[PDB]
């Protein structure tokens, strides 16, 4: 069915995957250059054999879209993927007079009172970011996301460049070229950035009637981020085709290094004795046209029928 | 032999290829999503099966590293892939009072005295730009090409991030990461350039002991860019390598639109008769190490054996 890309992917990483040493110090097993692709008319590609949660993925991919580098969207959303990235800006500096979370990371894993106490503290930054104004401003704003990289690029001058949104209208006015490109890295700001656009940059492309798109990602987590990274690149072509008029054809991931963990192949191996299961539908609500009007409830994923889900060990 | 991706990728497109209108009025032939690799350690990837001449490739590259912007490198050194460009900037202003070789493009080609007239004012733009430092200085600086792109990106603050050097130092440095990415792709420079970049960008890869590279390509030429580009490609990879005390793995070519056009159909049928023979070798001056050092000289090719030059209708 349309995962096999996925399956194949994971059987090449931990055969012909050569391992590599680490930034989060437990090895992986990494290729390098590998292209895959999901013909979107025969299904969405989110996986039957594993849960991978299409909530978390929608409230992210809407917050790319509106602009916002803010997590106190994506708090009142029940997504919290993005957290201990800002909870890391508040732990070092002028405020921070609490129970030290610092270095907080494996340290709440495989340590202590870093499951309470640790896990305590994100209320305090969680709730602070909903309520005070003045908090989320500040701390709960994450700079450089997605967001700004997608619809604010900066640029020398001060201004700012919705590279999306010029690109989705460059899209209806020519749909034939080869110039549909947004790209997430800009060399200035890459220098001194926790972590630097992983989904580097992607191109649409008008095929005789259909969108199709194609992301290059430099860095790609296997078995955690892919089956995500996969749907909300599959919903972003479908939200740009569901706007300019269109049929969807294909999404093509090519990436730079994919790679697996020893964390996590026990874990894999498991994925892998499931056989595919047929692929869910998405059905986008028709009335309103212009995606970044669209909202939670405006996308729905019908006949999605789940095996179980893989417990993640991440890694640090 | 080594260049069989190239045959492979030409098949697939005069078969599977679905036509596309474009920018210089003559069909094309498009894919979308394409990935190829070429082990070099086999050998260099230029083609046997048609002469693709190595002295206009050399040249060139070497103006990319050096952070060159003008086009009198290029013309002292028989090189004139980019001069068109340049001259299309000339015949537009206050200074052009001669016989207007205005559109000159097709207008050159299958039209009148623009054989001659274009072709002999040419002269006069390559010999002032060779001679007049006040010339060059102006007319024969090229603005943002590749060189700029790879080793000044213009920042906010006026300051020249020289992404490349940076980059081959993180090499030496931290040879394991995802992050050896430049991008030749700017967003603001974008909106108004003649030919914005093509060759996008390329992340580079330390293997156990080997180096790789991969280039994504948004647009590309099968006939006439794509053999030429394999090749500066490779010899960056070489290149690179020989710097900081490497072997050489692969270059990967991950392509956005390949394409082939009317024009070249009957030609590269012809490319298709002819089996491709040994792949040539590089031999690079050992004694000089740091590439931003090396000159024409230092990098010999040997052993090629060519299948005659197929000759190329452009489009316009
Ligand atoms: C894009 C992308 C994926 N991403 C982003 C992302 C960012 C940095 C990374 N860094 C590393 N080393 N590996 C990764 O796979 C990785 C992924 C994720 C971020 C957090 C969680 C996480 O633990 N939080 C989930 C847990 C619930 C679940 O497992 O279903 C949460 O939402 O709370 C998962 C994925
Ligand atoms: C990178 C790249 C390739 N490029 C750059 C490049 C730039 C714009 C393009 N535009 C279009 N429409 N098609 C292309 O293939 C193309 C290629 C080239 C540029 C000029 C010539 C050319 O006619 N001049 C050669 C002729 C000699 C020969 O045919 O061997 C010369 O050097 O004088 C060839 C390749
Ligand atoms: C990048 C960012 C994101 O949103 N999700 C991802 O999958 N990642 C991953 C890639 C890699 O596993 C790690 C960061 O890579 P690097 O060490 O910085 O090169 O998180
Ligand atoms: C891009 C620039 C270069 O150095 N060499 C190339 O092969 N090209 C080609 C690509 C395409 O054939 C044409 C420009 O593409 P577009 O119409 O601008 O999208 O020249």
């Amino acid at each position: 069915m349309l995962e096999q890309p996925y399956l194949d992917l994971a059987k090449k990483v931990l055969d012909e995957g050569h391992f590599k040493p680490d930034r989060t110090h437990t090895g992986t097993y990494s290729i390098f250059g590998h292209q895959m692709r999901f013909d979107l008319s025969k299904g969405f590609p989110l996986l039957t054999t594993k849960k991978v949660p299409f909530g978390l993925i929608k409230s992210q991919l809407l917050w790319f879209l509106h602009g916002d580098t803010n997590i106190r969207f994506l708090l009142q959303h029940r997504n919290h993927i993005w957290d201990e990235w800002a909870f890391e800006k508040w732990v070092k500096s002028d405020e921070y007079h609490g129970p030290d979370m610092t270095d907080f990371g494996h340290r709440s894993q495989k340590a202590p009172e870093f499951a309470a106490v640790y896990h305590e503290e994100m209320a305090k930054f969680d709730d602070r970011v909903l309520h005070d104004d003045a908090f989320a401003a500040k701390y709960g704003d994450l700079g450089l996301v997605y967001g700004s990289q997608w619809r604010a690029w900066h640029t020398s001058k001060g201004d700012t460049i919705d590279q999306l949104g010029d690109v989705i209208e460059q899209i209806k006015t020519h749909p034939y070229s080869r110039r549909l490109i947004v790209s997430a890295w800009n060399p200035e700001d890459v220098p001194t950035m926790a972590l630097p656009p992983c989904h580097t940059l992607y191109q649409f492309y008008v095929n005789d009637g259909k969108l199709s798109l194609q992301l290059y990602q430099r860095s790609a987590d296997i078995f955690l981020g892919v089956p995500f990274n996969i749907a909300s690149y599959a919903l972003l072509t479908h939200l740009v085709a569901h706007e300019c008029g269109l049929e969807v054809g294909e999404f093509i991931h090519t990436f730079g290094d994919a790679h697996l963990y020893v964390n996590h192949l026990d874990q894999i191996k498991e994925q892998l004795s499931r056989t595919p299961r047929p692929a869910p539908t998405l059905q986008l609500n028709p009335d309103k046209h212009d995606i970044f009007d669209f909202d939670m409830k405006d996308i729905k994923l019908l006949n999605y029928d789940p095996y179980p889900a893989i417990k993640a060990p991440v890694a640090v």
